[PDB]
């Protein structure tokens, strides 16, 4: 299944550098998009998700076990073999139930034989890919709870029905905040790592070429990613090996300071603001090459970083000259 490719996406600078951010230390945490209707967000997503190599999991199982011994025990999987498939990006659609998003025991059927009645839903299904939402500012509080904290703890527990169900559910949360329906909680926002404007472009010329690469991608998938996948390999090699680099990349006091400061000198105050900060600084440096965390790297990431988590550019060139 071809998905028309990263490398070709006009624009959305910020959208894509979050997403390789992301990529290379999914612990900055979610990001949030904000953006109007047309803006394909999710574009982006998908055509990362498609470049980054296919992972291996057993073929039947609902949470992509990467082998046999790490199936859930309330699973059940028939189809044992190993395969590759592609990194799963799963849509979180507007009124989903609790039950699909989490899943669900058929109490009815756990009665019968137990555990194994476990109807696993959309957290299941994102384990070691993508989650997106659409409409991020739309969904209930309490989804949007449970979301950020399973995109942070890695796991899945539902504790409910009594019985202790879990499983695996690492994966990068992205939600998307459509036009406007009312700047929501800032409660939930600050959870959010980082945040990223994506507009459309108003000129003519701009739409038209971006009509015309997805047209012409249309016209022959395949020929469209023969010509940009060695551009999307690049962007895959970039990823890979900033990952390698990443325990290695060193982050002096200076750096440290300088990210204590930038908050101080805004409203964003400390710690989730100021690791997170660190971290996504350190991802770019990873993916620059660079031996250490500057202020330079600091100065990049810090919009994306804290522009969300207030009551910037202003406070950034002036406390970080």
């Amino acid at each position: 299944r071809p998905v028309f490719p990263f490398s070709a996406i006009v624009g959305q600078e910020d959208m894509k550098l979050a997403l390789l951010l992301t990529a290379v230390d999914p612990g900055i945490g979610g990001v949030l998009v904000f953006g109007d209707r047309g803006t394909g967000k999710s574009t982006a997503v998908r055509a990362l998700a498609a470049l980054l190599p296919e992972i291996e999991a057993v073929e039947g199982c609902p949470v992509s076990s990467p082998n046999v011994e790490m199936i859930p025990d309330w699973a059940t999987v028939l189809s044992t073999n190993v395969i590759r498939k592609p990194t799963p990006v799963v849509d979180l659609p507007l009124g989903v139930s609790e039950d699909r998003v989490v899943g669900a025991l058929d109490i009815e059927r756990a009665i019968s034989k137990g555990e194994k009645a476990f109807e696993p839903g959309l957290l299941a299904r994102a384990n070691r890919g993508y989650l997106y939402i659409d409409e991020c500012n739309l969904l209930e509080d309490h989804i949007v709870d449970l979301l950020l904290d399973v995109a942070q703890s890695g796991e899945n527990v539902v504790e409910r029905d009594g019985l202790s169900i879990r499983h695996p559910a690492r994966f990068v949360l992205v939600g998307s905040g459509n036009p406007e329906e009312g700047d929501l909680r800032p409660q939930l926002l600050d959870r959010f790592g980082l945040s990223v404007e994506v507009l459309s472009p108003r000129d003519v010329e701009t739409r038209v070429e971006v009509i015309r690469r997805r047209d012409t991608y249309d016209a022959d998938p395949k020929a469209f990613l023969e010509e940009w996948r060695p551009k999307d390999m690049d962007i895959r090699n970039q990823i890979l090996e900033a990952r390698e680099r990443l325990p290695k990349v060193e982050a002096p006091n200076t750096a440290l300071y300088d990210c204590a400061a930038l908050c101080i000198a805004l409203g964003s105050d400390g710690l989730r603001g100021e690791l997170t900060l660190l971290r996504s600084a350190r991802a770019l440096a990873a993916l620059e090459g660079a031996t250490a965390v500057g202020r330079d790297h600091l100065k990049r990431v810090a919009t994306m970083a804290l522009s969300h988590r207030l009551r910037v550019a202003r406070t950034v060139e002036e406390t970080l000259p």
